[PDB]
C-alpha cells in the first residue's frame, strides 16, 4: 500500500491529512505530523540534489516524481518512490499538494 | 476559494479530508462527512445524467469536470463545478480521489 499525504499549498506546506499507509511506511502517527514539512523525512544520507529539485518544483507548483532516502520515526532508513502533484481548481490557483510514497527498499532480501 | 475533499478509491468513495472552503461552500462541517459518499450534497433538481457521468468516470479512475446542482446543509441549491482526479502510485493503482468544488451559481 502507498502513503499519501495533502498538504496545504502555502507557507512551507504543512501537513494537513495522512493515510494509513503513511503511517505503515513512516513509523509516525498522522497527529504526530500534522502542521508539519514533510522534510522531516530527510536526513544525512539524503541526495541535495534530489532534494532541491523538489524545492524547485514545489516553489514553482509543478508536479515531481523522485527516489529519495528517507528515514522512519526510529532512524531506519529507506527508499521513498515519491510523486508530487499540485491540486489546482478550473482558474489554475493551487488548492493544496498531493504526495504518494512507496516504499521501494529490498528490506529483506 | 475552492472546496478540497479526497476520498478512499474503494468502498464507495468515503471522505477522508475536506478543506475549510469545503465547509464554507456546503455548510457542513468535517465531522458530519467524514466516512460518507459525497452524493448527499445532491438533491430533487440534480441532473441524473450528469451524476451517471461521474458514475462511470469514478469507476474507471478517469478526470472529469462537472457542473452539478447540489445542496448546502439547510437545503439552499448552489451550482458546484466540480472537478475529479484519481491519484496513483507510480506502477498505476488508485490511492484515493481529489474532487474540487468551486461554487459558479
Ligand atoms: C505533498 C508533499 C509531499 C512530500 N513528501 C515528501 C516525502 O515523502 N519525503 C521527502 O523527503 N520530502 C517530501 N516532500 C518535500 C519536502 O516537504 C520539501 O518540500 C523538500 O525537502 C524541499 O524543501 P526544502 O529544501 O526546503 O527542505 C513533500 C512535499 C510535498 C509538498
Ligand atoms: C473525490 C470525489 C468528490 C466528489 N464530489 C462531489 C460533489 O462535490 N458533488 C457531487 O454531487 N458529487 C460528488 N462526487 C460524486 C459522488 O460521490 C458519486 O460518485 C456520484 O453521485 C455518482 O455515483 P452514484 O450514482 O453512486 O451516486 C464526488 C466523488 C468523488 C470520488
Amino acid at each position: 500500500a502507498s502513503g499519501m499525504v495533502v498538504t496545504d499549498a502555502g507557507a512551507d506546506q504543512p501537513i494537513v491529512f495522512v493515510n494509513r499507509a503513511f503511517s505503515t511506511i513512516t513509523g509516525y502517527a498522522p497527529n504526530e505530523v500534522l502542521g508539519r514539512n514533510q522534510r522531516f523525512l530527510q536526513g544525512p544520507q539524503t541526495d541535495a540534489a534530489t532534494v532541491a529539485r523538489l524545492r524547485e518544483a514545489i516553489a514553482a507548483a509543478r508536479p515531481i516524481q523522485e527516489r529519495i532516502l528517507n528515514y522512519r520515526k526510529d532512524g531506519q532508513p529507506f527508499w521513498n518512490q515519491l510523486s508530487i502533484s499540485p491540486v489546482r481548481d478550473e482558474t489554475g490557483n493551487v488548492v493544496a499538494f498531493v504526495g504518494v510514497q512507496t516504499d521501494v527498499t529490498a528490506h529483506h532480501h
